[PDB]
């Protein structure tokens, strides 16, 4: 297995609500797929490098995993579904928590 990085910007309207069931897919996606949730954190709002779905701006999500390296694109594409997810990047982790 490999630790990585996984960056999330969602729709940046969501409620609470609505928020807290989007975490709840993308960790469950992601143990699905054999990773280890070592690390989770709310960012909040950030303006973007560009606009996504004609909004300049989105909700950031972080998180720390270990999983298999054959399984990463598969979980990445399958984040990438969900309509409220704008932007999934997935990078190896250099200096780790």
């Amino acid at each position: 297995m490999r630790r990585y990085e996984v960056n999330i910007v969602l729709n940046p309207n969501l409620d609470q609500s609505q928020l807290a069931l989007e975490k709840e897919i993308i960790q469950r996606a992601l143990e699905n797929y054999g990773a280890r949730v070592e690390k989770v954190e709310e960012l909040g709002l950030r303006r973007l490098a560009y606009p996504i779905a004609k909004d300049p701006q989105g909700y950031f999500l972080w998180y720390q995993v270990e999983m298999p390296e054959d399984r990463v694109n598969d979980a990445a594409r399958e984040l990438r579904i969900r309509d409220n997810v704008r932007r999934v990047m997935v990078v190896k982790s250099q200096e780790p928590f």
